[PDB]
DNA sequence: GGGGGAAGGATTC
DNA sequence: ATAGAATCCTTCCCCC
């Protein structure tokens, strides 16, 4: 089995970019503002002449902007990469019918049945990243292996714009020599409870006992990281189907009083039932960010749809339930809609 | 024992 | 004390 992994580089500014070709060349950095003092907020993404100075993802852009005062900092318009996201992914349906759409920027291709061997899967790499760059002008990194895990990883390596093929005796030299953390699943939580067992490869998970290991990071990761590590990974290439919706904004100030909480909480629930498109959902799910930023969440389930009326009002009762069982104050309220028909 | 709902946990992008 | 969104897994709990 064959797996072509594709991921965009630096999508969200790249995207920027080809929309005004100027900003080219400059360190650029998409931010999501939230409101509550004029820059908070966190960095989606930043172009690689500004990710080289240490602006990646997830960073305040308050510590973002002492970093690189004059690069140039925009807001998302994620309403445009998603229909631009869209365009591309289109184009990929073509090379396979078997896909997996990952995220915004990813799929997975199971290339088995249209090419045989991996000069041919590398060339039809570079057949894609080129119908990429003139229907639509973005370079892309193109991950090839045996597996999805591996064609991730494959992927990591070559960015930004590259192509990479982890051929059968490489994958045997990676679980060797590629650093745990580096394994898609495992982040730093999970990353040195198994450096705290000395394991910083994927072979010492075969010379580790099982049960010391399942009893730690549980049932399903062990058996991930060992099947990994007997190249035994299989897990196919499915069409995925959204099992949430949801939004959730940052209010702008803290607040555990229901009553200036309940606009934003309603907000959110029309913003929700907009993105729901004609599915209708059983189960909603009440979750506020703390202060501290824990994730406090209440749900119910339906034997029936819920309409908009009906989700206003259990909303306001699960969000009651949260301060009645914590104490703390909240930043940002918001929903999400589970277990559709 | 284990399926199923609820809550927290960890990871992803 | 910095976004927004989506997913899978674990643990306790009800129930058969
Ligand atoms: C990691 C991450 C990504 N994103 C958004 C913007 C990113 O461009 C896109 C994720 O693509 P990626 O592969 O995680 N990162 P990238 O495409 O920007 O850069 P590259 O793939 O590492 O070259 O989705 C976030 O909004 N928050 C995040 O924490
Ligand atoms: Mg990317
Ligand atoms: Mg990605």
């Amino acid at each position: 089995m064959i797996v072509l992994f594709v991921d965009f580089d630096y999508f969200y500014a790249q995207v920027e970019e080809v929309l005004n070709p100027s900003l080219k060349g400059k360190p650029v950095v998409v931010c999501v503002f939230s409101g509550r003092f004029e820059d908070s907020g966190a960095v989606a993404t930043a172009n690689y002449e500004a990710r080289k100075f240490g602006v990646k993802a997830g960073i305040p852009i308050v510590e973002a902007k002492k970093i690189l005062p004059n690069a140039v900092y925009l807001p998302m318009r994620k309403e445009v990469y998603q229909q631009v996201s869209s365009r591309i992914m289109n184009l990929l349906r073509e090379y396979s019918e078997k896909i997996e759409i990952a995220s915004i920027d990813e799929a997975y291709l199971d290339i088995s049945d249209k090419v045989r061997d991996y000069r041919e899967a590398y060339n039809l790499g570079l057949e894609i990243k080129n119908k990429i760059l003139e229907k639509e002008k973005i370079t892309v990194t193109v991950g090839i292996s045996k597996n999805k895990v591996f064609a991730k990883i494959a992927a990591d390596m070559a960015k930004p714009n590259g192509i990479k093929v982890i051929d059968d005796e490489e994958v045997k030299r990676l679980i060797r020599e590629l650093d745990i953390a580096d394994v898609p699943g495992i982040g730093n939580i999970t990353a040195e409870k198994l450096k705290k067992l000395g394991i910083n490869k994927l072979v010492d998970t075969l010379s580790i006992e099982f049960d010391k290991l399942k009893g730690m990071i549980g049932e399903a990761k062990a058996k991930y990281l060992i099947s990994l590590a007997r190249d035994e990974y299989n897990e196919p290439i499915r069409t995925r189907v959204r099992k949430s919706i949801g939004r959730i904004v940052t209010m702008k100030r803290n607040s555990r009083n229901l009553e200036e909480i309940k606009p934003y909480l309603f907000r959110a629930i029309e913003e929700s039932y907009y993105k729901l498109d004609k599915r209708i959902p059983k189960a909603i799910h009440v979750v506020a960010v703390t202060e501290d930023l824990d994730i406090v969440s209440r749900g119910r389930t339906f034997p029936h749809g819920i309409s908009k009326e009906t989700a206003y009002s259990e909303s306001v009762k699960l969000l009651q339930k949260i301060l009645e069982e914590d104490e703390r104050k909240i930043r940002r309220i918001g929903v999400r809609f589970s277990k559709f028909i």
